[PDB]
Parts: C-alpha cells; structure tokens; sequence
C-alpha cells in the first residue's frame, strides 16, 4: 500500500543439513534484499551451503528464498521477530571437475531470532531458519538448521 525501509543485509551461517541418508554440518553464507509495509519485512535472500569437511559424495546446497517476517516492538534497540520463508533449491555435485545440478524443489520454512539496531539504519541479526527442503533427486526428507549472525543496512 506504501513501501519504505528499503534494505539488504549479509549473514553468515553455521548449518546442519540433514536426510534419510545422514546428516553433515556446514556453512551457509546468505545475501538478502527487502523492505517493510504495515509492520512486516519481506525479503528475497540467495543462500549456499557448503560441507566443512567433504564426504565420499561431496555436494552444496543453493537456494532463493521469499520470506515475511514480523518484528516485535519493544522499549528498546533489542527487537525479537518471527517469519516464514518459501523457497526455490537445488543441490550440487562435481563431476569430473564441473557442478552438475538436480530437479529444483519447493521448500518451507520458519525463522526466528532477534536484531539489535546499531543506529536508525544498522542493524546485527542472530537467527535461526529452519528449512523443509523435501526431495531432491532421489533423496528423501532433506531439511536444514541454521544458526547465524548478520547486518542489515536500511537504505
């Protein structure tokens, strides 16, 4: 109805990404763009996800992801939020040099976490996301935690 706050904001992520097959942690760097009408944040994030340590089948993880989030006032620059998160991801494995890429699904997910502002257009961010990711490509019930930190600039 009317858009402001207009933003981005980098985080890094220590991840956990799991299925029917095992679990592995990693890292998962994440780059976002949003902005706020009425009360709610909406954001359009790239996310990859890297093995720390490389298993017999290395892969990554990549997604885009629309997210809504809520954030609730308090009397102070510490402000609690809440979200949802719908995301397009696929995974990754080399092949004789090359990334060759699966099916794309469709994933859901909530997040959580708090913001601290810095000053009226800085803010950290500690997070967690946590990702229904699905099938992808054979492989059943892939899903991921993510527990990061990050700053957003409101421009």
């Amino acid at each position: 109805e009317g858009a402001s706050g207009f933003y981005v904001q980098a985080d890094a992520a220590h991840a956990k990404a799991s299925s029917s097959l095992g679990s592995a942690k990693g890292f998962s760097p994440r780059i976002s763009a949003g902005y706020r009408i009425n009360d709610l944040r909406f954001a359009v994030d790239y996310t990859r996800y890297k093995n720390y340590k490389a298993p017999s089948t290395d892969f990554k993880l990549y997604s885009i992801g629309a997210s809504a989030i809520y954030d609730f006032d308090t009397q102070s620059p510490v402000k609690p939020y809440l979200g949802a998160r719908l995301s397009l991801n696929r995974a990754s494995v080399d092949l004789g040099g090359s990334d060759s890429f699966s099916q794309t699904s469709i994933g859901l997910g909530v997040l959580t976490g708090v913001s601290y502002a810095v000053t009226p257009n800085v803010d950290l961010d500690a997070g967690y996301r946590y990702n229904y990711i699905g099938k992808v490509n054979t492989v059943k019930n892939v899903r991921s935690g993510e527990l990061s930190a990050g700053v957003r600039v409101k421009f």
